């Protein structure tokens, strides 16, 4: 489970664009201490979630 501090970072980026670039993921992942694979499952859900 993502701890508060991820979430909020991940939310922080979803709001700015709803499609992060590789790049922006990948300083996410190194940032949060999650890898770029599981950010970029995140996104894609949250964006089923909104669809
Ligand atoms: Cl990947």
């Amino acid at each position: 489970t993502f701890t508060s501090f991820q979430l909020e970072e991940l939310e922080k980026a979803f709001s700015r664009t709803h499609y992060p670039d590789v790049f922006t993921r990948e300083e996410l992942a190194m940032k949060i201490g999650l890898t770029e694979a599981r950010i970029q499952v995140w996104f894609q859900n949250r964006r089923a979630k909104w669809r």
